[PDB]
DNA sequence: CCGACGGCGCATCAGC
DNA sequence: GCTGATGCGC
DNA sequence: GTCGG
């Protein structure tokens, strides 16, 4: 907190550009200078000592010594008022609501929760889910619930398939003591890359969790992909858990692994992981891993029958999950 | 100076 | 109706 | 907005 006051005006700007001026870059420009700054252990005195830091430039390096000099931003303090901008960044607070829906609704005078409560006909299936569980998907999971969450996935999937192999990947894999939302990982060993996918391995999983009535809610489901909500079941007398977010990916047998080394990262270990890769002669995405001739031509993807095969291909010893902080 | 900044499954739209 | 583009989330 | 070829 050192910066506090630097890195939550970066944010509050990188959701601007995002919700409002919808430059997806500038957003991300902004995330990469606050992130930066949030792990600097010094207190900031001056635009030029962070400008030194990677992703701080020019520009931002200008903002930081007015914000130092008179405590705030005029522009950021501007924005902030206009009635129109903070209603559209604040509404894509909204899960289904993006900068284009955010933007159409504050056009016609749809600018809060309660003017979209009153117009259930303009919100689709997920925008409605969104609203629905406003406040629960904004909040965290204890690692305690991720467990008992767990749980009920890996015994119902094993009861609908013995066979079937489930991952919870994410911080939660990392060992973190909270999450945002559960990520899970499915792979049967009937589905590989050149096979039938049984369009139904992934069906008969999420129905069962709705059997049980884990799963409350269905954002999306395909063949491959399923997001939506789920809730613990709560104990007579006590007030509720929170609806929380779940997704679940059917991934084939043969790319399942690098699948649960990218979804687990961190995203800072996933990038020093493939860089250390390319100067190995190995190009690692999320799905395999791949031989790179001496012209940069990639080679036929690599047998990967656990996590521990793709570090022994690039010469790397095998890291924790509880290790890939970066 | 000026292009990259990840990119893909699903729901829905837009053009035919 | 079908096909590709777009919005969205991740 | 920042970086770098
Ligand atoms: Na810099
Ligand atoms: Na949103």
């Amino acid at each position: 907190t050192l910066n506090g006051g630097i890195t939550d005006m970066l944010t509050e700007l990188a959701n601007f550009e995002k919700n409002v001026s919808q430059a997806i870059h500038k957003y991300n420009a902004y995330r990469k200078a606050a992130s930066v700054i949030a792990k600097y252990p010094h207190k900031i005195k001056s635009g030029a000592e962070a400008k030194k830091l990677p992703g701080v430039g020019t520009k931002i390096a200008e903002k930081i010594d007015e914000f130092l000099a008179t405590g705030k931003l005029r522009k950021l303090e501007k924005i902030r008022q206009d009635d129109t901008s903070s209603s559209i960044n604040f509404l894509t607070r909204v899960s289904g609501i993006g900068p284009s829906a955010a933007r159409k609704f504050v056009d016609e005078g749809i600018k809060t929760l309660e003017d979209l409560r009153k117009n259930e006909d303009k919100l689709n299936h997920h925008q409605r889910i969104g609203l629905k569980y406003f406040g629960d998907f904004e909040k965290r999971i204890p690692r305690e619930e991720m467990l008992q969450m767990q749980d009920i996935v890996l015994n119902e999937v094993k009861k609908v398939d013995s066979e079937y192999i489930a991952t919870v990947c994410g911080s939660f894999r990392r060992g973190a003591e909270s999450s945002g939302d559960m990520d899970v990982l499915l792979t049967h060993p009937s589905f590989t890359s050149e096979s039938t996918k049984q369009p139904k391995l992934l069906h008969q999983v999420v129905e069962q969790l709705q059997k049980v009535h884990f799963i409350t809610d269905t954002l999306s489901k395909g063949e491959t992909k399923f997001m939506g909500v789920c809730q613990l079941p709560s104990k007579n007398d006590e007030k509720e858990y929170p609806h929380r977010r779940i997704d679940i990916r059917l991934i084939p047998k043969d790319q399942y692994y690098c699948g649960v080394l990218y979804f687990t990262g961190s995203d800072i270990f996933n990038k020093n992981m493939r860089a250390h890769a390319l100067e190995k002669g190995f190009t690692i995405n999320e799905y395999t891993i791949r031989p790179l001739g001496v012209t940069g031509v990639a080679g036929e993807p690599l047998p990967v029958d656990s996590e521990k095969d793709i570090f022994d291909y690039i010469q790397w010893k095998y890291r924790e999950p509880k290790d890939r902080s970066e």
